[PDB]
């Protein structure tokens, strides 16, 4: 209702980690991430750390992993669902070749405007077509229009978590055979390991349930092969088989 | 040489995990790994779990991730350093195309022969050239024989951990530009996060120190891009830049 509105301080999970200790995560970041992080990614991360929804920001070690996957697979055309201030988007744009093209979809362009100056300074704004919309209608329109020559090599899904299974039904048609779909947050702070988890905000509980269902669906889906990876808050890589 | 025992039972870290939640690791395996694990990988894993060096067996979630990398990068020729009973090796042979080729190097052929019946039943023994040797002399001979056109697409390094930096100096010349070198165990049970860590066997302490040194070296090495990934016992993916 009216009042102060939603704050990440209403959530129960924000200080949880999947790694053994905060010391281990800090070691990875300080040793293997920050020395390899573009100046503009550092600037975008530091501003975003102060933002009211900072809990949503993709982890920086996960960012370098996404970059590595895009390069090893020679991705050129990609889609991102859930942009926020742009950390995964800028990571992706820096990883792609000069002629790479990203379709980036988010319901709230004001978040993207926080990252836009960093993206511009990095020299990669030309690779990004940002669309301000709920993602499902955009994907459904794409399914009417896109031809084989326009299929995506890679999709990163990091938007509203309860809709991931709906996004999957479109993305297995929009990403080429042999292409990759990466779903972020599939371990949901560790809560997915429990059939009940006390004290969660109703939105957090909804995502525990939706991720438990999604993880079973993806493990059973013959259209993809999968790898669930315990980096960040968990992610699942899907490769389209047919 | 004379000294103290260094069998698995002499080590302190066997049961320590990089994830804090044993329930979360089991959830990943039961939900996203075992339903996707080839029958012959299951059989090879089950025998290896009973073997006296079971702690060295690659994690099964990590196996599916290595398979995913190999397929997404369209690897065809690969090298494996440290085979043990063959779990990563069989994972790799299943992932590669029918005409794929693996050079697999281990000092102990008897360990390989434990896994070999499972590899044979999977129909992929023909992709594997197993070399019974210490790896460093094999790599040095390869430097003298290899042509640019036969460089490997992918190397998995999982042998004697203190020698990884020595292996790296050869592998950056034996993997193609754009190819991948994956170093296993680069988080060493999480002990790398600490400048001092009491209660280790001397060989475990040697690896903590050698991984702390390697992780700094790789983060500073301009010949590669890197991503350290907190899956299994940690691994670092390197992509050769020039
Ligand atoms: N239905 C929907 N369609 C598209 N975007 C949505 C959406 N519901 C929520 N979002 C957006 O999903 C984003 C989730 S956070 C994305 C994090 C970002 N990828 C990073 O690298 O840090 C938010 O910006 C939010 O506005
Ligand atoms: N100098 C050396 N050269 C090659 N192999 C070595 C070596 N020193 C030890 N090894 C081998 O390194 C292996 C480490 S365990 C390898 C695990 C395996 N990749 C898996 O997927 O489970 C052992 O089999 C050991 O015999
Ligand atoms: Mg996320
Ligand atoms: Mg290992």
């Amino acid at each position: 209702g009216p009042g102060m509105g939603a704050s990440q301080d209403d959530y129960a999970l924000i200080h949880k980690n999947i790694l053994h200790s905060e010391d281990l995560l800090k070691y990875i970041l300080e040793t293997s991430v920050y020395p390899r992080e573009h100046e503009q990614l550092k600037g975008l991360r530091e501003v975003t750390e102060k933002h009211e929804w900072s809990m949503a920001l993709v982890a920086a070690d996960e960012g370098l992993f996404l970059s590595m996957l895009l390069k090893l697979m020679n991705a050129k055309r990609t889609i991102e669902i859930g942009v926020y201030t742009g950390y995964s988007l800028l990571t992706t744009a820096l990883a792609l070749p000069e002629d790479g093209k990203i379709t980036a979809i988010d319901v709230n362009k004001s978040y993207f405007e926080i990252g836009l100056p960093f993206i511009q300074k990095a020299g990669v704004e030309h690779k990004i077509n940002f669309i301000e919309s709920e993602a499902l209608p955009v994907l459904d329109q794409m399914l009417q229009e896109m031809k084989e020559e326009d299929l995506y090599d890679f999709a990163f899904v990091d938007a509203d978590k309860p809709n991931y299974a709906n996004y999957h039904e479109r993305l297995v048609k929009l990403v080429r055979v042999g292409g990759a779909i990466v779903y972020d947050n599939t371990l949901w702070f560790g809560t997915v390991a429990f059939p009940e988890y006390p004290g969660l905000h109703p939105e957090e509980e909804e995502c525990r349930v939706s991720f438990r269902n999604l993880n079973k669906l993806l493990a059973a889906d013959p259209r993809v092969e999968i790898s669930q990876v315990s980096i960040g808050d968990g992610l699942t890589i899907c490769r389209r088989l047919y």
